[PDB]
């Protein structure tokens, strides 16, 4: 078995940040894992590979004439601890459905047998803002079973976790797909995980890590690690390792229950 | 005539806010402004309505049985300084195109003759995260001629523009949209208003204003107004003034030019 998680989010939340040192701290206990691209900018594997971003399946199948004329060898690249990465990509801004790419990928991945028995846990990175075409895709067609759910006490980044939590409930007669949990990314505010922690209660879901801000993170992503390759004895390094312990022991799945704009705007008055 | 206008951004950078102070001060100096709102969000109007949001085009359609059960009366709603809104909507969170809605609104407001020769300017309110679909329709359709980026100091921020200005270069052979500036709405950072100045010099547009952050623009958020109806003396609202002024006047309207993201790097790691 394996376990596969998508973490959603609005942009700039932190998907990207999470995601990685999240599988870094995966992979140092020994979990094999794979990270899958599903945001349009293509940078959610570069601190894994140490490299400026990730060409995209996207790219090198037409690059290559079509998709299968790729093998999967030619798109996975491995990382840190082994960690293997692939990016979807997507049509240029402007042109077609932004999430196009997302499809293609997940569907040549399945296929090539990049679902290897030895994975312990796929991620799936996955723009947020809409929830809709490939971005909709992991949860419609059953791909991604935990959703994990970055935000913080920015209001659009809680509407954000409302609304994928309406997707999720949307396609709950069909699959498996699941809320798993909210991760708070820390804005350096007062109460902020008490907010987060009456969001998730709320939704009928958990706040599962409080990730504190830390400017190590921008000093290690500037040399293209994560914060468990760049400094392994770091306090942010130990926050990601109680965020990854969490998730490998999280047991709640659970169809959310989508909030009112109004209990939004109660929760952030209440917490000032 | 009148100038069509769009403000597109990242989710939470600041269009709503930005965009209905700055017409809330035009409409305080004579001009007669429509505001549209084409976020799936729909709470484009709600400051100049004094509501919690307002009833979306979908929304109205599908109670009423078609859109041609609407009149531009049921749909067009006037507030602070007569500024008249309307509002897309958009299909449910995993149902749909997200941009759907705005493409059936902005017809439908074509049709119905709500671009009255007395209208100085219309605003759409864009969800700028993803280009595709309804959200690059005011692009590719020609609706919106002069556009205007709000961002900041935060890389995806300035990745969105780049992005919005991708989709404005792919359609330059059609029409006449073009980028109008840049408004930088603050993180409250040393050196902001130089990253951003910089930023739009490489684009090859200007930075149109600098907006500070304010806390009065949550009080003003909280009783349902803008900070010009507000507290008219707040020096933030001098600032949406002079923005307001200078939108008035600005005559630079070009066909971007985008960058690498080794120049976006170059640009926050030199501003430090
Ligand atoms: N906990 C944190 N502390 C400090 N900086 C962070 C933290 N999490 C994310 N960041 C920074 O925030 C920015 C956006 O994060 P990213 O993961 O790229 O967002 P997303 O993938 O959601 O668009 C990056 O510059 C990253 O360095
Ligand atoms: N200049 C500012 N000073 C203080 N708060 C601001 C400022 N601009 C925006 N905000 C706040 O930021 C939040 C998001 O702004 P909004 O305009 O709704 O973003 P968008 O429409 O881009 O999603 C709102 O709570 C608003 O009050
Ligand atoms: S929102 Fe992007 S294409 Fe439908
Ligand atoms: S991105 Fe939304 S439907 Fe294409
Ligand atoms: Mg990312
Ligand atoms: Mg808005």
């Amino acid at each position: 078995a394996m376990r596969q998680c998508a973490i959603y989010g609005k942009g700039g939340i932190g998907k990207s940040t999470t995601t990685q040192n999240l599988v870094a701290a995966l992979a140092e206990m020994g979990k094999k894992v794979m990270i899958v691209g599903c945001d349009p900018k293509a940078d959610s594997t570069r601190l894994i590979l140490h490299s400026k971003a990730q060409n995209t399946i996207m790219e090198m199948a037409a690059e290559a004439g079509t998709v299968e004329d790729l093998e999967l060898e030619d798109v996975l690249k491995a990382g840190y601890g082994g960690v293997k990465c692939v990016e979807s990509g997507g049509p240029e801004p402007g042109v077609g459905c932004a999430g196009r790419g997302v499809i293609t990928a997940i569907n040549f991945l399945e296929e090539e047998g990049a679902y290897e028995d030895d994975l312990d846990f796929v991620f799936y990175d996955v723009l947020g803002d809409v929830v809709c075409g490939g971005f909709a895709m992991p949860i419609r067609e059953n791909k991604a079973q935990e959703i994990y759910i970055v935000c913080s006490g920015e209001m659009m980044a809680m509407y954000a976790a409302n609304n994928i939590s309406k997707g999720i409930v949307k396609y709950a007669n069909s699959g498996s797909v699941r809320l798993g949990g909210l991760i708070c990314n820390s804005r350096n505010t007062d109460r902020e995980d008490e907010l987060i922690i009456a969001l998730a209660n709320k939704l009928g879901t958990q706040m599962i890590h409080f990730v504190p801000r830390d400017n190590v993170v921008q000093r290690a992503e500037i040399r293209r690690m994560t914060v468990i390759e760049y400094d392994p004895k770091a306090k942010q390094a130990d926050e990601y390792r109680a965020l990854a312990r969490k998730v490998v022991d999280n047991k709640l799945l659970v169809i959310p229950n989508p909030i009112t704009m109004d209990e939004l705007e109660e929760l952030l008055m209440e917490f000032g």
